[PDB]
Order: C-alpha cells, then structure tokens, then sequence
C-alpha cells in the first residue's frame, strides 16, 4: 500500500467568506460559456468545487474580485482540459487567433467559446486594473499558452521530460503566475515596478509557484495516470529519470516541497527587513495561495477519488 | 543573383519622416562587437563569420541607438550580434527550425541560463554569451528593466516554435496570423527594452505600459518587421521559400504578383507611419521627458533600420541585377 | 447669497452616523478640547457627516481614520506670528516619527496615534505625501497670524495661493487613495493635469467655505477691500470664480480622460465627491 | 576680520570631522564655477560679490556633485549661487508676508516683476530643472524649496523675541533651515536618472538622507561658528544651542558637536549596511551622492575663506 507523504506548511489556512455564493455563480458562468462540450464534464467541474480553490487562495479579496478570479480559474481548468490535455505544430498554429483576442485586436467569432470568455475576462480585469497590471497578467497568460506547446512536444515524441527541463517548465505550464498576477488587482492595490520585480519578491513568487506545481503533481498523480501516463508530473519525471519506485518518487517530491518551504521562510526573513505594506500584502497572498491550494487539493473530488482505497494519508 | 521574376521588380520607397542618425562610436564599436562575436564561437564556419563581418551589424546598432554612450552601444551591438547568430544558427536552422516539437524541447536549458539559474557548459557558445549579456545588462539596469528585457527574450524564443510549426507542415501563414506573430518572431521588442537602459534612464510601470506607449511600440515593431520583410525577401527566397515574409504571405493568400505584393507591403508601411504620427500627437499632450526620449528612441530605430536594410550586404546581393531600387 | 452650481455627484458613506459618534467619542477622550461647551458644539456639528460626504466610497475603518483626522483639524483650528512659529517644532518632531510625544500636548499625542494608524494602511511614499501637506498647513497658520499681527487684509493673489494651504484640504486629498486602499504612483500623482485638478478642487472648497461661512482671511472681504466692491458684488465675483473653476475642472478632466489610469480616475472622482460633499455638509 | 588670540582667552581646538566617504571633485569645477559666478553677476541678485568670488561656491558644487555632466554641474552651481545670495540678502510677520510672491513664482501662478532679481532667477532655474526632470522630480525640488522658505520664518521668530532655540527644536529645524534637501533633490536629476516614489521614500533612504542632512548642518555650524559670532550672536548654531542649554564651555560645545557628528557617521554606516541588502542601482547611486555631498562639504568648509578666516590666529585646526 502507498503512503502519501505530508505537505507541511506553516502559512495561515483561510477561506473567503463569499466562497459558497461565488463558487456557484462562477460555475454557472462556466456552464453558460459553452467552453465544455459534455454535460458530464460540466458536472465533474461542479463536483471539483473550483470556487473553493479561488476562495482558499484569495481569502481577503472583496466578492467582485473573488468572482472575477473564480471565472479566470474556471477558464484555465476548462482550457487546460479541452485544448492542452498530441502534435506541437497544430497547437502552436492554433495560438495566434487567441493571442489576437488577448491583445484586444479582434472580436471573437460567435462560435469561439474560449475566445468570447477570454475577451470578457480581459475587459473585466481592465475595468479594475492599471495597464501595467493588465500587461503583467497578459504576459503570464502568453507564457502559459506557449508552455502548452512544450507539453504537446513531449507527448508527440512520447518522452517523459528530464527533471531540470520539467522543474523549469512546470513554473509556466501550470498558469500559477497568471493567478499571482491578480493578487494585488484582487486586493484593490498595485505593486510598483521595483516592488513587483525586486529579486526577493521574484524569488518568493518562484518558490510559491514551485510549491503549488509540485503539490498538485503529488496529489493529482493518481488521476493523471488515467491520461497520457501522467507524463507531466514530477512523480513520473523523478521515477523515470532516477529509476525510483512510486513510493520513493512521492517521498522525493515531499522533500523538494519541504526544501522550498525552508527557502521561502529564509528569503521572507530577509524581505521582512525592508518590505513596504503593499509588498507584505502580496507576500501574505503567496502564503495564502500555497496553503489554500494544499487544503483544496487534499479535499477536491478532482484528485481524491482516483487514489486507490488502500492509499494511506498523513 | 539569378532573376526570379519574368520582368524586373521595382522595390517601392519606404517613406519615413523620422530623423536618420548614427552613433559617433559606430566604426570602433562595430569592429569591437564583431571581434566579440568571432571570439564567442557562436558561429562554427569561417565563411559564416565573414558574411557577418560584411553585413556591418554594428551599423544597425549605431543607426538604431544614435544617442547612447560608447559602453551602451557596445552592449547593444553585442546583443544584436547574439540575435543575428542565434536566429540564423538555431531558429531558422535545419536541426531545430523544421519541427515545432524539437525547437520547443530545446528551449528550457536556454531559459534556465536566462533566469540566472544555471552555468552554461564550457562548449555552449550561445549560453555562455547570453549569460555574459544578462550580467552586463544587470550591471546598468534595475531589476524591473532586466525582467522587462528577459520577458521580451522569452516571448521571442517561444515565438520561434510557431515558425518551426509552419515549416513542419510546409504551409505559408495567413496574413492575420503572420502580422500578429511577426511582432514577436523578430526580437525587435528585446532591442526596444534596452532604449531607456542604453540612455541611462528608466520608464516607470505606467509610463512603459501606457496604451499610447504600447501602441507606438507595436507600430514601430510592425514597421521594422515589414521593412525587413520587403528588403530581406530576395535573400529569404534561398531558404525555406521565404515562408516567414509578408511578401510571400500576401502573394500566396491574396494571389498577387510579386510586384503587387511589394506594393501592398509599402502601403501597409505608409498606413503604420500615419497611425504612428496620429497616436504620437495624442501622447504629446501628456508625455513626461522619459516617455518623449523613449518615443524618439522608437523613431531613430525605425528610420535607422530602413537605412541599414537598404545598405547591408546581408540583403542587397540576393536581389537580381535588373531589380530597380527606390 | 448666490448659488454654487456643481455637476459632481453628491453621496454619503453609509457608516456616517456610526463613525461620527465613534470619532466624536475619540475626540472627547483626546482632551484636545478644553471646554465642555466646545465638546458639545463639536458633537452637534456632526464632523463625521463632512467625513462621510467627502469620502462616500471608503470602508468603515478608513472613514473612522479620516473622521478622527477631521476632528484633529477642527480642534486644532479652534485651539502672534513669532509664538505660532516657535510652537511648530514639537508637532514637526512627532510628524517626523522621530520621538514619542510627552503627555504634555493633547494635539501631539493624537497626531502620533493618527500617524501610526495612517502608516498601518499606507506606503512610506503615501505617509510622506500626507506629512508634507500637514507641514505646509502648519507653516501656513503663521502667515494668517502675520496678517493679524499687523492688521492687514491680504491681497487677492496672496490670499488665493495661501488659502489652498491655510485650510488643510490637501491633507484630506492626501488620504483619498489611502482611504480607498489604492495608491497613485509618483508620475500619476505629480502629473500637471492631476495637480491642476487637485488645485482647482482645493480652490473650489476654499472659496465655497469662504462664501458659505461669510473675516480678514475670507475671499469676500479680500475682494470687497482690494477691488472696492459692494458686499453683494464681492459675493457674485466669488460665485463667478467658482463657476470658472468648475468649467476649468471639466475641460481639464476631459483631457485627462484620454490617458488616465484607473487609480487616477478614482482619485479624480474623489476630488469631485469632496467638492460636492463639502457644499452638501455646509448647507 | 579676526583676532591674534582666542575670544575665550584660551586657544580653541576645532575637533576633526572624520568620514570614511571618498572626497572627489567634478572635472568641470574651474570652468563651470567661473560660468556660474558670471551668471550670478548678470542676475543682479548681489548688491558680498567679492566674498562670494573668494568663497568659490563652484568648488562646493563640484565637490558635492563630483560625477554629474558639465550641464548638470552648471545648473546645480547656479542653484547654489541663488541660495548663498538669498540666505545672505533675505520680524516673523514681515518675513512670512514676503513669501507668497516667491511661492507664486515657484507654482508658476505669477510672473516675477522686471525688478525682482531673485524671482526672475528662481523662475529661470525652475524652467531649466523642468527641462531635464520629470514632474515628480520638479515637485520634489519645489517642495524642499517651500519648506526652506517657511523655515526662515522660524529663525526670524527666535530673533524677534531674542531666544536661543532648545537643542531638540534646533536639531529638527536645522535640517530645513539650511536648504540641503533642495540640493539632495537634484542628485538623481543631475545624474540623468530618477528614483521611484517607494525608492525615494523608503525609510532606509529617508534615514540616510536625514543623517546626511544632519551631518552637513552640524559640520557647517562647527566650522562657521566664528563667522556667525558677528551675526545675531550666532543664535542659529548648534555650538551656541548646546553651550547655552547644556551649560557647556564653548570648547566643550565644539567637542559635543564632533561627538554628534561621529554618532551620525556610525548610524549612517549601520543603516547603509541594511540598505545594501535590497537597494536597486538608482538607490545605490543616490546614496553614493549623499556620501559625496557630506565628504565634499567637509573638504570645502575646511579650506573655505568663508569659514577659516573668521577664527582667531591661535585656533588649532584638524
Ligand atoms: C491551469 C489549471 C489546470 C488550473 C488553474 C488554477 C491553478 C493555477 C491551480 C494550481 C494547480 C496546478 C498548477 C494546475 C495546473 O496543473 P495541472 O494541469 O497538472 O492540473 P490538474 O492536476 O488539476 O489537472
Ligand atoms: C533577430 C535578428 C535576426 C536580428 C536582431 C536585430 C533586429 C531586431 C533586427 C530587425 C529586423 C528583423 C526584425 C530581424 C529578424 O527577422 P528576420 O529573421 O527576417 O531577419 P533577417 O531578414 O535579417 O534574416
Ligand atoms: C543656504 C546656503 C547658505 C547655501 C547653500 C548650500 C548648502 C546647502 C550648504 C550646506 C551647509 C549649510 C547647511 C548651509 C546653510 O546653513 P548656514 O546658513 O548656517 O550657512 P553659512 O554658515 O554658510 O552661513
Ligand atoms: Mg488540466
Ligand atoms: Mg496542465
Ligand atoms: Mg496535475
Ligand atoms: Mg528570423
Ligand atoms: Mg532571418
Ligand atoms: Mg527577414
Ligand atoms: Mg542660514
Ligand atoms: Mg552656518
Ligand atoms: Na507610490
Ligand atoms: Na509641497
Ligand atoms: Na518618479
């Protein structure tokens, strides 16, 4: 029997007071968008309680911010499942129409579910964000879209990516940065250029991004075995490239998690010496995101049901 | 050069009211930067290094950055030499450039170097040179400026996968897809990102990201990409059917003669210049000194680039002798 | 008394009466007011109605902080040039965040508490923005005393310039972005268009207060004295200046609308709420 | 001008003002100084002129701004000339009432009178700063000038009632009575760069700026003490303030100013080490600007006929 290692995290575990209402509202939005073809797919999303992830990762934001962020999470889950998760060339050639919409240079066709929804989200983000904040978000979305071609490339040649390549690319394949980009926007504040881009702030963002990607890899491993051999998963990557048992691969992912937490706490102590209020709120945002994501992933029907009944949990 | 049309082509004029200037350090820095490129071992062939020497890449750096001090010009000239060498050897090359999956899978080691997360291998000429340039930019730029440059480089690298995607299935991109992607496949934004750095100043978040500044930057980027497409068309017929070229795209998708394709590129250039002058008038009403300096930077870049493209051995020699110039 | 037309929205913070009571209790606890009659006058004045009408969008905690600051200003206004100038360095020391205040000055103790509470919800740049406006307001008081000391009515040009800083309006404009939980960047705040709108709004509030409250430091008196006008003609010229400033505000706002970021738009709506809310409170 | 022997009847020892900051001078010092002195002559602000010439104001500009290009040094040199002339040339009530016309010129709401030498010059300098600075940078400078002008009323208030100000009041007010902040406001402008709001206003950067401002004011007070004895009993001078309020001999007051100097240097180095952990390149250039200002000011003041000449012949120099 497999033992899932614990994912210790000293960060506060909180949830937005608007979780229940906004989750239902954002799910209804997703259903109305026609981004998902199957009624069964719509129901699987509903059961996953995507709005619980939104509320746990953004526990401080006002209701209208949570709703906007929840709609964005729903777009990403839908897009990730429907577009991304065969042939790198076909998928690369599909991107420019979407990039046109993202740059606001073209009206989507009436039949383009993903384009119509992305246009609406860009407009709604633009209503509550500065041009710098909008571009910050847009840049992260573009990197995410192009990162999906890299996943398609690995599937096309039927290779498990190497640890070095995977850990680098996992930071942008997961879209976590596109959600970090809405922390200040969601809270109604705005980090200045040298606040946002400060090496300490970037380092904490990168470690938070690693933690969320790796934590999802550990907990989503079981359901990913059912889809292209869990190719894009640190458990599969370490098992394959270090010739580990599944149990030892799970433990190595837990080790990398613990080491990233240690690295986060160290850099945070340095940042604490100089950080302004806006930077402190953003870093607390990263902490809520990492901890809220673990709470969500351990409890979501998206991940839990795929684990065999005899799997042990900490 | 062998003629590729039934009757001589007339290269249309590329009118531009922007000042045409050259950095006073052009001659000395061109030679210094070329020596740096040769010393880097990024280019394997002596013949390749010689064709780069003949192209006078430092003339492009000096014309596009005419105001910057010598140390700035040298750094920017080294960056242009990196881009020319990399674009020719990697992006448009036989091994990586003809399959989306191969090019995509080759990027992560380079991205690692770009993020300052890894020492290049002693034999990785492109990686060692990129690490050196990252460090030299970091010496004279704020973290926001370095990240801005790094972001434009990542956008450029990812964009190359799309070019490879087109080569792989042997298709000419449609006009709408090509004009969108041509703004990021050409690395022009990575050079715009060094205008404030080069001049010793720094646009703040809302200056850089202001819709008016982004619009002028996008129009400048269009002009440079299309102007390069017009003048590099002849040399590009010799590699991959000039697939990534507005002339090929319009000729193919609108069923135009090459002469009519060239004229439609010139019309698009004239439209972009008119759009630039219109948006510049709006920006003039609010622009701070740093924003005005950056926009003058865009104007110098567009005009200096036309002068380079009309005069560089990289482009001129591939045109048949019966080609009429503007 | 001529009308003061104003196309800016008239709104009130829903927390007006709850926070007015809380803030008045805070003022009574501060001992900044000596007389029981003065404390009762302040209670009945509903200073929190001015705070709520001039800051109608801010959350309750922001309204409470701003209401306490208005109470500090009104108390400080209620309580010669040389004496005034020499009284400032101890307030400045508290303001600088350089030393804890003595039990000795009620104004110092409360100013320190407000600085701490502003620092808790503002960036260092925002705190320094507010500090600068408070210093200018304090130094501006000396100028008023200078005129009183030699029994002079100030000239129109001197009065209109100094009236912008004698009234402390800029100290309240400095808490608009803070109160709303956002922050204008240096080049947003200091853009000539944003400074011009800030200055026109400050002009309007000062001139509106002068006219509605109508003595030596009053635009009606200044114009009547220096332009040899009847009281009625002085009142009308003040109303004309008001209408000209409103017109100037709308035209400059139209120019700003071309380029303004969302934070700048929110701030400018803040100026509009302040001008209109001030008139609503005064009437 | 001065005495052979001490006004105390014992030779006075001027304590050293130790400082590990590099002493540098702008390569354009001599040329720009002459040009700036010409400018001042042409302004008609001086009606004094010969002592300024001998004082070599341009040497202070060049020592305090050693890295800036020639055009920046010239602008800064003209501004120093404006300040030295104004401090010399300029009752609390009369002084307070003289400020608004100057404030109007500063805020562009008024043209100066054809006869207003100081207003005409201030207008020209504002426009020349505006030519090479962002609106935020111009407002930074404008704000420090206003604070400087208002601070002169506090000096007039003490003079009017004949009070020596207390150490706590004087030390606070000395940071704005001296106009030092108006010169710090041109460090980034002079260098062709610009600190962001949260760079400029960071507590570490404000602390270093305030300590640098303290150092320059106290160092000037120590070295200008003899000259200021001949002007309103050296009322506005830390030596007078400490001697009066802490019941010190003048010799012990000089030594206490040097102790405060050494304490401020130590505090600067400690805070600079903390700032080193986060500082961006523009912040590092500005902080190096503060160091050059403090050190260049000591070099200038110790060698200046403006200060050295007033001390008795038996004074013991460091
Ligand atoms: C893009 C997306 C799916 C969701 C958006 C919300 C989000 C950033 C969640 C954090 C978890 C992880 C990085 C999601 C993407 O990985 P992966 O594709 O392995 O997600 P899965 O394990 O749920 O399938
Ligand atoms: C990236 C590079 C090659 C040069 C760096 C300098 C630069 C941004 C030049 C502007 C011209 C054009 C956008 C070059 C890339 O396209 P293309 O591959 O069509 O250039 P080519 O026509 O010279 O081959
Ligand atoms: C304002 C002025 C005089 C010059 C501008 C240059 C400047 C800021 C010099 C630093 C030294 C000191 C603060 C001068 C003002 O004090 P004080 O009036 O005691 O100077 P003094 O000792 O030269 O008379
Ligand atoms: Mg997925
Ligand atoms: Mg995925
Ligand atoms: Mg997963
Ligand atoms: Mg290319
Ligand atoms: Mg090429
Ligand atoms: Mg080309
Ligand atoms: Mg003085
Ligand atoms: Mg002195
Ligand atoms: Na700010
Ligand atoms: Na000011
Ligand atoms: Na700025």
């Amino acid at each position: 029997p497999l033992h899932i290692p614990p994912l210790p995290c000293p960060f506060p575990s909180e949830i937005n007071e608007h979780a229940d209402a906004v989750d239902e509202e954002s799910h209804t939005w997703l259903a109305a968008s026609h981004m998902l073809k199957g009624a069964d797919t719509v129901e699987h999303f509903r059961r996953s309680k995507i709005g619980t992830l939104a509320a746990r990762t953004n526990p401080t934001v006002p209701r209208d911010s949570l709703r906007l962020i929840n709609d964005w999470y729903n777009w990403l889950f839908a897009f990730d499942d429907a577009f991304c998760e065969h042939r790198a060339s076909a998928l690369a050639r599909a991107l420019p129409p979407l990039l046109e919409i993202l740059d606001g240079r073209r009206e989507p066709d009436g039949s383009d579910a993903f384009g119509l929804a992305l246009k609406e989200l860009l407009h709604r983000i633009s209503d509550v964000a500065s041009p710098a904040q909008v571009d910050r978000w847009r840049t992260t979305v573009k990197e995410y879209l192009f990162a999906q071609i890299w996943e398609a490339a690995n599937r096309e040649v039927d290779l498990i990516p190497t640890p070095d390549d995977y850990v680098l690319m996992r930071r942008i394949t997961g879209a976590t940065y596109t959600c970090f980009a809405l922390i200040d926007v969601g809270g109604g504040y705005r980090l200045e250029a040298e606040e946002w881009h400060h090496p300490d702030v970037r380092t904490l963002s990168d470690l938070a991004c690693d933690l969320i990607g790796w934590d999802n890899d550990l907990l989503s491993y079981a359901k990913e075995r059912g889809n292209d051999k869990a190719r894009h998963n640190l458990v599969t990557v370490l098992a394959t490239h270090k010739s580990l048992t599944l149990q030892d691969a799970l433990l190595e992912v837990a080790q990398m998690h613990n080491d990233a937490v240690a690295a986060f706490l160290d850099r945070r102590a340095a940042l604490d010496r100089w950080a302004t209020l806006p930077v402190r709120k953003y870093v607390r945002g990263l902490e809520h995101w990492v901890r809220g994501h673990i709470a969500f992933s351990l409890g979501s029907a998206r991940y839990v049901g795929a684990w065999p009944d005899d799997t042990r949990w900490p």
